[PDB]
């Protein structure tokens, strides 16, 4: 196959470097354009940083995807990376021509967008992939197989959190962590969540959004039993970098994964040994080799994660030219995150009420 | 300094041989009398057993109790390992007759027999210990003050949690709940102000909750409001007895596993994070006063009970006290109690805030 | 059962941790004792010990006879002395029929070690070396798994004891041996030849520091096994860190002291497990020297206590399944001390 | 600015040094040698996108056409087995073009004195891919040390383990090696080597195990450990190094890369971590993501390739590391005392 002919809208900035990475490892894409800053100076500047052909570097993605629909050469696919107040404005006119959008979490910044998005990713016959990638590692997807065939059994209990410390001094947690662990809690556990109850809070004085999240959590009753779970996030707990880790417990044994060691999946059937599950050693199932690339105690992590969903992305779209195997986030996914979140808000906001 | 003369009631099952090591660990007390069943045929059985003088085997602890406040040679104290709709009852007996009472953990079976039993306690002149053996490990004791020093700055969250697997195929809450709780506030040094709760009855026929997801609301305090979690349960796969507390500042955090005891993850803001370890590079004199060995050397878990023990010892030869000795009191129990109280009134009310 | 009466020479650290390891289980009862030379410390000791001073000595050779002759005589003694002192002091007990748990090692001198296995053989009292970590629930776990070839026969048997005291007799006698006699213990292996080099890192001090050592076990189930012993008293960051692994043909096994309730162990093509003390798949010979549910730590003290039950055991007397370490423990002790030291000034050479 | 245009022979762990090449954005792979077989080395160039005009069978051929070339490859992977090496090494050095080398440097003492005359006498850039030197707390590990955090060194402890064949010496003895000399600043003075081969039919050695001797250095004479098999069930890929001073000790295992172990004697152990607090220069310069966000073994082969990068700008930065053709040559040699020192019963070689 020939390479997809990638565009950028947003980066410049880790999370540019970041999507750029995840398109170049497995080899699958070629960026070829890019609305980089809107400012043209800046954007400018940044396509003559990347080695773009300047007749190919924009500054206002509506101009972007109208010529790019028309060129013959034109991107055949856009990761957007903007700030999510923009996530929709940017997507909806690729969509709206054919192009497929790979976007950055969480969907958007208010519900009302979000809502608008999905329709405007439902009408298009472009695909839409939404970009958790934590929900990429293999660790985590051998959870979601080892879970959907029951080896743990019924779900009673998913444990959630996501502290970091980087707001310790000085669109708040929910939306931009809580909603990871929201995520990848959902997609290992394969569960709905029917209603939360939430506490939020601003600690740091001067901060209007809120930096630490508890939140119960009830889930729809899947297989006879009516699973529990909390979340917690926060970026004001020191000695946390990024701790995402999602904890499910079953009716006949348990499931414990980190982020920050993600190789690692801890499997204990009950009345068992608990064993150290391993990237590409033993016990690594199928829907883990999959993302694989490298040997056992060869560590694969966050990029190789990110890339994971590039990948899948890339054989869905040559596919648009489709394996049931193939994996990604979705706009409903993307669509329950901002459900989540404005549910959170409006939840602790009447002091703690169930909302579903 | 003279052995402290102790008696039990109950145990002679893990719960008295726990209590019982826990107190010749330190070669603080002999025991030389008990309690230790209703049924006088198990009674003078498991006195047998415990190489005790038969005088001093008693199948009721009101008789035990009568006889050995008389007795001269009688017990100075005793340890109450009853089930906790007992300990109430017994414990009257013998802070009644002005004995020293150390008793198992939760205080009672019913807020209003614990009501009681701090009545008992605060009109006795003898001493009430409660074993919240997890407050007595070192590094747990060292959370506890390098919090109260400024360590860590103002307190912002507690996260605690009482994880395990056993009753997968007197409930989580008053069984693990308490402890965690305890455990929370003990090394956050903080009042919890209200709390909301969920509990379930997962396991079919089992009445009592054997899961708990608790978030709290604590106390205003060096001008913060800090806010916390609880997650206890009895049916987690993968948990044999892993309590655990995290604690957040303005200034750093701290962590601590009952499962690998001798370390503390201290990490100030901005800073890399630090282990700390007991009786290595780094203890504080809180740990020290309970630590034996040199760093390197496990302790663990009887020796924790052993520390409540010990510092109950200390408490005791203060009545024939240094300001040093710490152990849960009577009040500890009774916050406890409350605490239990309104997990089960706010789950009832779907959650509803309680105080 | 009547506890058993016990005195003790000597103790310090470590003589509290006997007197813990006595009262741990209840077996014992501290009677008499002789804790000092000089007759002012040793009256002094004694009363804090609240011992009787009827019964307090300030020479063990006028307590084993004083003692050994009493119908309230002490039935065992705790030697706890410095290494020169045991062969002295436990002799006097052995000769007179009184049982003797010392510390390890054996002597100070190979000729002394090679006396006392004389005066412990013709006893006919018991003889008990304090090998504690022998006594860890978990390192009995794997004792007893390796011994019915759960990781088929063995290869590998990695082995240290890094520690961080001395950064500024030697290690080798001091930890070393603690940890070949573990590797050993754990096994089931006869160490053949050895190779070795030894340091003094630190100016002005005389004895080694650290040592590396090669080593060379006897055929066993086929497979001619090897290893390698790491020690040392100048290693940063290290406490207390006696660890061992051991690789065979089928399997392969971890402990590590500092977290003495997990045990490692990985079956060849199979994701690896965490057994624990308590727990699930804890083997028999762990039960058997263990207290508490699963989850609630046991440590140093109570793998200590071990030792002091399964010597209470042997003393009622026994049970084949009561184990403790023996003078010939003791014995290949010293050998492998004499053998590291003799190794190293001959440049590495090969011994026996 | 532009790419380095990128030649591969071999491949067809190809693609780990094409991950590894990509990542960064500084070369574009072009032209290819894949195999020796002309139809199999056809299919791969077609496998991987390359302009059949670009697709060779045979690599002294393509060294040749590629010098010609106004588009020719400005530099080339070597990813062919050990004794091929030098055979293609050669032909790219001769003429200009630049030639990074997986490892080890060959399969003979006597091959590798030939690379070093090649290399030496060439103005192209010979890089030696050791991987492992790459990893961002690995250079922070060296750094320190350099800088005297843990004082003089006294203890350079060493394994590599691995399960699989449940010749290891040169297969992994080697990066063993190298990383505790790479992260020590030490020179091996002498070693005493028992190898082993327990498995039946197997001729090389599975398993290794060598005392060390390093040269006095700032006052203390160092001595280190090392273990090396690949017989050793639960293990993984378990290379780890451990450096122990005068001051303090360094511990790193790489199948956790990102965490750093660093004691400082008298004071409490500290958990340094890549990019996060604590984090110190060589360690900035080569990482990519935030602290939590773990990067891994691709991005630290990535990593030598990204410093070859900078390294051949240059040629068209006193920062920029990586290993040179002399680390192989240690190698070799460390490798061939190690085999002459067991047959001897284990007697210190030089």
């Amino acid at each position: 196959q020939k390479r997809i002919r990638l565009g950028m809208v947003g980066g410049g900035a880790f999370i540019g470097a970041v999507h750029r990475i995840a398109a170049r490892l497995d080899d699958h894409y070629e960026l070829v354009a890019g609305a980089l800053s809107s400012t043209p100076e800046k954007a400018e500047a940044s396509g003559r940083e990347l080695g773009l052909d300047p007749s190919r570097v924009y500054s206002d993605f509506k101009e972007m995807a109208i010529r790019e629909a028309k060129l013959k050469n034109g991107i055949e696919a856009v990761a957007i990376v903007t700030p999510n107040h923009v996530h929709y404005a940017a997507a909806k006119e690729f969509l709206k021509r054919g192009i497929h959008v790979i976007c950055d979490k969480p969907l958007t910044s208010t519900l009302a967008d979000a809502k608008k998005l999905k329709k405007a990713a439902d009408e298009s016959d472009a695909l839409f992939v939404l970009t958790h990638n934590y929900t990429g590692y293999p660790m985590v997807r051998q959870a979601r197989e080892m879970i959907e065939n029951g080896d743990i059994g019924a779900v009673r209990l998913v444990q959630m959190e996501y502290p970091q410390d980087w707001l310790t001094e000085n669109g708040g947690s929910t939306g931009d962590i809580g909603t990871h662990a929201y995520n990848l809690g959902c997609f290992v556990s394969g569960l709905e969540l029917e209603e939360l109850a939430a506490d939020l809070d601003s600690f740091v004085g001067g901060r209007q959004l809120d930096d630490n999240a508890h939140v119960l959590m009830r889930f729809r009753e899947k297989d006879g039993t009516r699973a529990k779970g909390m979340l917690w996030c926060s970026q004001v707990a020191p000695g946390h970098e990024n701790g995402l880790m999602v904890r499910v417990y079953g009716t006949k044994g348990g499931l414990e994964w980190t982020q920050k060691d993600p190789n690692y999946l801890w499997y204990t059937p009950f009345g068992e040994p608990k064993r150290l599950l391993t990237r590409a050693g033993a016990g690594a199932s199928p829907a883990a080799a999959r993302v694989s690339r490298i040997p056992s105690g060869h560590p694969e992590g966050y990029l190789e994660g990110f890339a994971n969903i590039y990948s899948e992305a890339a054989r869905a779209i040559y596919a648009k030219r489709a394996d049931p195997s193939v994996i990604y986030p979705t706009i409903d996914d993307g669509m329950r995150g901002m459900t989540f979140v404005d549910a959170c808000v409006r939840s602790s906001e009447r002091n703690g009420a169930w909302i579903k």
